[PDB]
């Protein structure tokens, strides 16, 4: 008898858990909302820097009307190279933004001390890759929460506490190259490895080098590492990059991987629409809504009021037509990016509507227990859309100047509604609606243009 | 110089040699209609149980509108394990209904009986897949006829004859995960290797096990075995699951199998319309016909007969808009599986037309020499439609609640045409035109709701 | 850590390059225009016969509506078989027309001798693949120059000079399976190698046979010219059959290269079509556009002049709704073969504006420089259109009984504009327009109906 050679398949949950992280795939948890989750890692701040001006480069004439597949290319290619660093060195992706990545390696308390080496080393590697844009890379270690947060249909996470909040600090501070260090990192980390210069008002720590002793081998070291990592590639899969890419068909947990993930990219998975229909530089509005509470480390706290925004601002985006593209907590609070005029999801008035939609989600979170402060950028213009990533682990993504700049006036204006001049300008709203604003100097963001607040219908 | 590597070639020939048994794409019989042959051989009759009350339960909103997508990749998973094995040792799938398939071993006769061997062996490794929804497995051995028929455009075969009777009738005695023998296959069989148990009211057997004696080497048995097998995998080939993989392109061959595929699924088979186009669970409305005559195990006679109702047959689905999706042999007569509403192809008053393209195909069929009864079944209601198998062997196909209805009814009420609520009540047709019938007890059909006559335009 | 296998990656440059040779993928040359280079070469055109009639028969009711695609797969079948012989023999694929293609083995002039026995070697084994339609071969060697032209948004080349004149006048030689060296090929070659009869009236040569001396092995001799062929994939990458297939994503590169592919198929490469919706069987105007130089072997001269009629013919083509599929030198000239009714570019009177944009380029390009004669042929008919060649190495063109008849009245009927009598009826243009002609006797043309030369609004 013949033995013949099983072709890879490529079943709809497989192709669904690409989107997802292993926390998710193999997390098998509640379907009640919130859900909280405990454990201790590490995780990996990865920037690449440039890809937001190239952005708008890619826009240009010279791209001759192919900017969106040329730029999804060129990222693509940058950042498949990374994730496949990542996934090598055991790390699990739980998330894209933009032309950044968050990675994390979950381990017992016990072990994160030499975890923390791997992870290193894979960091120094990811820089290797480059010296040959830049890429900034922080590191933080400890204690972390997952959330978990939805309705019926729709399911988001995130994790929360000090070391998603140091991540993100230490990859701030990061130059060119560097890899930064979280305070609790370097202290849980094995100094007698790892060579390091202080950084100027900062407790976090940069790494100059990996100096291993004499009788050390990575190989080995590495090998010892694996018997900690749950889904790590071995025997008969050792040629995968990822466990996830053996997942068998099973109805119940395709129904609940594919809450996370957005309608139109279920459409391509399913074979229903073409697989280059969603790379696009398109006009459409960011609202970027943020979230304050007084602990945002705190996950029993938060959870249920992150829960119960969510509820109101999925019913708002829905009569207004929008959706939630990502959420993720920024150095204070949790913040869900919002878009107007994704593919096949373009109303008229979109600017009118985001407006009012935003006032509505401002309106409501602001009464929401335990949220402290609501703030709300909108901005509008043509920004990049498309699925970012590698074949076996990527997401859907927005890339652009408009995306930034939202992100930077609700940081930057708290406690209101703003929006830019392409909003303002194209709405149909008279303009004793919206206050002109002080400029004010943001990090990362050359001219904003007139700056407003939307002030809304009375007063 | 370089050897290159040589890629899998996927030219249309094979992909459209995925949805054709081996019988017709080494067949190279004549282009007249019919055409008949003959031969002996050991079928196979497989089972899902258990697929149609998926297919309700798909429809429901935990499913949240990707029912079809969902079933019909469980339903790929499995059945595409049964459709390997069934290849490996050497079978030919002939033809999928619904959750059901059919494969045949043609065999001369003198090798039958070590011929029933490998094929209980491999209906014992069939239901291990899923010891670890049933599957039922009837098994018959013996002489076989062939009849092809259609027009100038379109082929349709069929397998006929007292084996084609028996293996139906073995599998419909089946409990969960038996394998039955028909009469005359317990009797051409080797008796010393198989164990059995006798089943009441019936000759038929149930195999309880294959007991082989001391010297027995299933391998080098199969082996001894392969020698008969004309298409067999082999040599450099002996890694591929079909030889009909390997078919090179050819416009004469091409054009003679092409006549067994759907439009709409050449229409995918040429990168025209999107592979997922055809996976749906849609409203459409079942016509079942079946045609009854004195002998049904005689091809010449019959041949000719079935001919001259698909001809007239071809020529009222054309106009009223409905396609032949299925034909073949039940307990009794010859079936057509007649669908309206198909992808694409979908009327309105799809219902009144269905009705009374039925009425034509009754009165005319009635007519027909040799036919000695007509009745057809009509039913509506959400059906799914897709391809069902494995990427190497595979058919379109529909599965539902109102299938197996239209197929009950026409067998419950012979003799006239039948029809359910659903369409009774929506079709544009005066009450006067029907009769309420009395309501049976239908082996697999829960409830029907009131069932109708079609009586027709006057008395 | 694991090594996971590298998966091809696909990217939308590595299509682009299928559809381009390695003298334009590697040349890195400047985009100014026109721009000229000089080297020494070795052509080889290869054509296939018959495939023009097979084109006329595959519209025929016995195809079914899929003649197109039928049609496609058995060319492509045969032509890749050929493209593989080319490419493992160390040559470069330049370009395809209709069922003919024309491939070059670029050397240093001391290396010309011992490479025209490797291509001689490579035109006897591609006689080979058919020896169990015909295949006739024209070599050449000697001086080559290329030139590009274009604008900001496409480019264009072609090769030039004594021995690409050469090469097509030894091809028209050509019996059925001959191999016809042009008279400077001859003696250049290795004659100890290679035993020849003379052809009448002729000075170029046919091969009979190769016959080495004793000691030689065609193996490590041809691995001793591998020393030489730049691009001949070599080591880690001896599997593949163009280095092309490793071509990086690159910006700058794909903008560059994506000039030479027309957007239709560029919008296939980025999955925003579906892959099959350009092979077509479909009407459309052929507009065979000849000029003739005083020196046409003389790149210096001629490069300005076809820059300077090419920048009036893509700006007409725009207007009037047209596409230039591929441009090359004749026996007599460079031709430019444009053709009005592309996929999805199909407007009404496509005739009319035919002839009105034929009869600008005429006006305009008899005043050119350096341009001897304009004759222009227009034909309109059912027209095969698709992508034909390998995998790795393939190109867009059309094939058909019309484009033939356009290309003859264009030689036949110099400098004038001719049309041909489907133009002529459906054109909205009043009689008085046209001159009916002399019927001539046309290689390759049954018989043509009535032929018109374009007179024109006045006179
Ligand atoms: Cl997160
Ligand atoms: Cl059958
Ligand atoms: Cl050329
Ligand atoms: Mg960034
Ligand atoms: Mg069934
Ligand atoms: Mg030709």
């Amino acid at each position: 008898m013949n033995t013949p050679k099983e072709e890879f398949q490529d079943w709809p949950i497989v192709r669904i858990a690409a989107h997802l992280p292993d926390l998710i795939v193999y997390g098998h948890f509640s379907p009640e909302r919130p859900f909280m989750d405990y454990f201790d890692g590490v995780l990996m701040f990865v920037d690449i820097s440039g890809f937001t001006a190239m952005t708008e480069k890619f826009s240009s004439a010279m791209y001759m009307d192919r900017g969106a597949e040329q730029l999804v290319e060129i990222l693509n290619y940058h950042i498949s190279a990374i994730v496949e660093k990542v996934l090598i060195f055991g790390g699990d992706i739980l998330k894209f933004a933009g032309d950044a990545l968050l990675a994390l390696w979950r381990v017992e308390r016990k072990q994160l001390k030499n975890i923390i080496t791997v992870v290193i080393k894979c960091s120094l590697e990811i820089h290797g890759l480059f010296e040959t844009i830049r890429v900034k890379i922080g590191l933080a270690a400890g204690h972390i929460s997952m959330l978990v947060f939805g309705d019926e249909t729709h399911s988001h996470f995130l994790v929360i506490g000090q070391a998603v909040d140091d991540v993100r600090l230490a990859q701030n501070m990061a130059q060119m190259n560097d890899v930064i260090l979280s305070p609790n990192c370097w202290q849980l980390c094995d100094r007698s490895m790892i060579e390091i210069e202080s950084v100027p008002d900062q407790r976090a720590v940069k790494v100059n080098f990996l100096k291993p002793p004499p009788n050390f081998n990575f190989d080995e070291f590495f090998t010892k590492c694996t018997t900690f990592m749950h889904y790590y590639p071995s025997g008969e899969h050792k040629n995968l990059l990822r466990l996830a890419c053996t997942l068998k068909p099973d109805p119940e947990l395709e129904m609940s991987l594919q809450k996370y993930v957005m309608e139109s990219i279920l459409k391509q998975i399913d074979n229903k629409q073409l697989q280059g229909y969603l790379s696009e530089l398109r006009p459409v509005t960011i609202v970027f809504v943020n979230l304050m509470f007084e602990d945002q480390d705190k996950a029993e706290e938060i959870g249920p009021a992150i829960q119960d925004a969510y509820m109101h601002i999925t019913s708002v985006l829905k009569i207004f037509q929008g959706q939630i593209n990502k959420v993720f907590m920024f150095d204070k609070g949790c913040s869900f990016l919002c878009v107007f005029g994704f593919p096949g999801e373009k109303v008229p008035d979109e600017l009118t509507h985001a407006l009012e939609c935003a006032m509505d989600i401002f309106d409501f979170c602001s009464q929401v227990h335990k949220i402290q402060t609501v703030s709300i950028g909108v901005a509008s213009g043509i920004v990049f859309c498309g699925i970012v990533g590698h074949t076996v682990r990527h997401e859907y993504t927005v890339i652009g100047q408009k995306v930034n700049l939202a992100a930077r006036m609700m940081m930057y204006y708290p406690g209101i509604v703003t929006c830019d001049s392409v909003t303002y300008n194209g709405s149909n709203l008279p303009a004793y609606f919206f206050k002109e604003l002080p400029k004010k100097v943001m990090k990362g963001v050359a001219d904003s243009g007139p700056l407003y607040q939307y002030w809304g219908r009375t007063e």
